[PDB]
């Protein structure tokens, strides 16, 4: 079976609905299914704002050391860094930090709320070319991930080519990749995703992200111990809305695209 059988019965098994983009940047190939469909980002979101402010911060060589108030109104579902700073304080770049490497939602409301809203996140992806991604609503409600629902969503390959752009390529000033790059490395979340389909061994930067309607995803940047880099978005999304999230499928997509790198 070709790639893109395996990834077609991947999904008939898997009662959802299946996209994968893989960009192979030794040559700019790439293995797409549904690539070109929407599906709400969910976390994998959160990206994209840590982003935004790496972006200001190379013109303000003192915003990511800004401090941010923590009070104990702004805690919504999952705050798993913020709680434990509450009435104190946290800087940007200590949000961005948890926002991506703990999914932590008060550190994206407060990553949005600094930027001037959903509608500023996605202002800046428009910046870098991106014109699929729309950010509509803070957290929590940015995960609802209704079917067909157009909001908070972007397709798997804008965000595969975004992911590059900004990981390895022309979007960020290089100290600010370097960051963004060292964050996505050091995420604590992604051990059955993505990761999980892949050599022990190859190293790893991603953000995953998952909501209602069992959405399940993963975007990651991976780097072979002997090729080039591949850039990887598994989005996953089911039809009934108190589905279980499924990583062991996007860690079996995932193994799927990158047999013989
Ligand atoms: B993200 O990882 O997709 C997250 C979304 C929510 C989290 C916690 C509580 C509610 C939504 S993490």
């Amino acid at each position: 079976n070709s790639v893109q059988q395996q990834l077609e019965a991947l999904e008939k098994s898997s009662g959802g609905r299946l996209g994968v983009a893989l960009i192979n940047t030794a040559d700019n190939s790439q293995i797409l299914y549904r690539a070109d469909e929407r599906f709400a980002m969910c976390s994998t979101s959160k990206v994209m704002a840590a982003a935004a402010v790496l972006k200001q911060s190379e013109s303000d060589k003192h915003l990511l050391n800004q401090r941010v108030e923590i009070k104990k109104s702004d805690l919504v579902n999952y705050n798993p860094i913020a709680e434990k700073h509450v009435n104190g304080t946290m800087t940007l770049a200590e949000l961005g930090a948890a926002a991506l490497q703990y999914s932590d939602n008060t550190a994206m409301n407060k990553l949005i709320a600094h930027l001037g809203g959903p509608d500023k996140v996605t202002a800046f992806a428009r910046s870098l070319g991106d014109e699929t991604f729309r950010l509509d609503r803070t957290e929590p409600t940015l995960n609802t991930a209704i079917p067909g629902d157009p909001r908070d969503t972007t397709t798997p390959l804008a965000m595969a080519q975004t992911l590059k752009n900004l990981t390895l390529g022309k979007a960020l000033a290089e100290t600010q990749r370097a960051q963004l790059v060292t964050w996505l490395k050091g995420n604590t979340t992604g051990s059955a995703s993505i990761r999980a389909g892949l050599p022990k061994s190859w190293v790893v930067g991603d953000k995953t992200g998952s909501g209602d309607y069992g959405t399940t995803n993963d975007i990651a940047v991976i780097w072979p111990e002997n090729h080039a880099p591949l850039v990887l978005v598994t989005y996953f999304t089911q039809p009934e809305q108190k589905a279980e999230n499924r990583n062991d499928i996007l860690a079996a997509a995932a193994k799927i695209v990158t047999h013989g790198f």
